[PDB]
């Protein structure tokens, strides 16, 4: 075993320990601290050119990135990317820093590889996170192994903010220049009233405001693409067909660059250890629900809006199911929690194998093949 490799057995011993004894958020923060101090293992393999993917000019070296919320403040972007991910969606930052809901607010259920959280948009604020992203961009600029890595920024509203657009615009003005794309978060179930912004009418206004604000912002782009950040919207899977269809029409009207399918769900209640817990559920129990959601939106949007998959992706098989359902790229969170540091290297290898086995010459060919 190569001790610098994410697959080094020692990291699995650590993973077992963490999962067995350590509080969810404490472990998470410890992990981010390890990454901040750059003492995490890293992937040294070269990514298959056959598994590269894209969403317009956004070129991902591999189809795996880490979902929003994992590095809410962008404290160790480099370290996380070097685990083998092609991109990371930092934050889900708010104009002002806020503490989030009362702890403990993150619980694991290993048997079902599920997580439930009621974090509440805890983050250091757009100002501080921008500084962290700026530091990364400068670092990315001197390093070359990160030149093609992508960083997206998830944005939301502060707990008391009346008009979400006011917060979105503030964040864009501050960090938009350093983002490869912006993720409009209107699907968190831990911020009262936030999900109402998924109503076709409101969502349309929000998306246009975000796009205009990005244009109004426009060496210029200190990001990877060297172009203005694309716009994605992250949706909750707890919507009825009518709602999804109306949203689908808005996404086409607003010509949104992409849609991150499925944030956590609130319709799961078959998990024993989560009965007395609040928040959104992530993990295996969310996979089918979110995959189906992808199928629907892919159809409802006539395969015109690129999809970033999120929800219960742990293996290459799970990723292929998301891909064949219409997803062009995948985001992981729970996988990192349950499979640990070897998450990226492992899932990439699995997907390459599976793509080969099934007879695909590349990953793109598989996108939507479940038609
Ligand atoms: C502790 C925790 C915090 C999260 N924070 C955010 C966030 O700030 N913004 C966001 O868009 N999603 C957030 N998510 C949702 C994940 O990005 C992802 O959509 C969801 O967990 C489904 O992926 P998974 O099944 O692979 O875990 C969070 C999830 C967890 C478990
Ligand atoms: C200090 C050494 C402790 C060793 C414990 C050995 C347990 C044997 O499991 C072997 C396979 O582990 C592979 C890595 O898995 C990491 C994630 O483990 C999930 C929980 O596993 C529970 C059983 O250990
Ligand atoms: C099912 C019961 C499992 C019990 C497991 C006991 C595990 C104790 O874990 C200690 C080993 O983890 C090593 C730490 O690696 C993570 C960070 O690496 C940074 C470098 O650290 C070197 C000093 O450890
Ligand atoms: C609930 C929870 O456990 C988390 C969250 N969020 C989390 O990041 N955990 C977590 C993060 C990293 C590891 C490892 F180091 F092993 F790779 C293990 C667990
Ligand atoms: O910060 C949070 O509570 C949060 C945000 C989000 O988008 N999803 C989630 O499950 N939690």
């Amino acid at each position: 075993f190569e001790s610098y490799n994410p697959e080094f057995f020692l990291y699995d011993i650590f993973l077992k320990f963490c999962l067995k004894y350590i509080d969810g958020e404490i472990c998470h923060d410890l992990f981010l601290l390890l990454g901040k101090y750059n003492i995490l293992p890293y992937d040294t393999s070269n990514d298959s050119i056959y598994a590269c993917t894209n969403i317009k000019h956004l070129d991902f070296i591999n189809p795996f990135g880490v979902a929003a919320g994992f590095d809410k403040n962008g404290v160790c972007i480099d370290s996380i990317l070097k685990l083998g991910f092609s991109f990371i969606e930092i934050g889900t930052i708010t104009p002002r820093g806020q503490t989030g809901n009362a702890k403990p607010r993150i619980f694991r259920d290993v048997e079902s590889r599920s997580i439930i959280n009621s974090c509440g948009f805890n983050n250091m604020g757009c100002d501080k996170v921008t500084e962290n992203l700026i530091l990364f961009r400068k670092r990315q600029e001197e390093d070359k192994l990160l030149s093609k890595h992508i960083v997206g920024v998830s944005i939301g509203k502060n707990k008391d903010t009346v008009n979400i657009v006011d917060d979105l615009k503030y964040c864009i003005n501050k960090i938009g220049r350093y983002a490869d794309y912006i993720a409009i978060n209107v699907s968190s179930p831990n911020t009262p009233g936030l999900r109402d912004n998924q109503e076709a009418g409101k969502l349309k206004n929000i998306i246009l405001s975000v796009k205009e604000e990005i244009d109004n912002l426009e060496f210029l782009w200190f990001n990877t693409t060297k172009k203005k950040p694309l716009v994605f919207v992250k949706l909750a899977p707890d919507l009825n067909q009518e709602q999804k269809k109306e949203i689908a029409d808005v996404l086409l009207e607003t010509n949104i660059d992409g849609m991150i399918i499925s944030n956590t769900t609130t319709q799961i209640n078959d998990i024993k250890s989560f009965e007395n817990k609040k928040g959104g559920v992530s993990g295996a129990k969310l996979k089918d629900i979110s995959t189906k959601f992808i199928c629907e939106m892919y159809n409802y949007t006539n395969k015109q809006i690129p999809i970033i998959a999120s929800g219960g992706i742990f293996s290459g098989l799970d990723a292929l199911e998301k891909i064949e359902a219409g997803a062009s790229v995948c985001q992981l969170y729970s996988c990192l929690v349950f499979n640990g540091m070897k998450s990226a290297v492992q899932i990439k290898r699995e997907l390459n194998h599976l793509l080969y086995q099934r007879g695909y010459y590349n990953l793109k060919e598989a996108i939507g093949r479940k038609h």
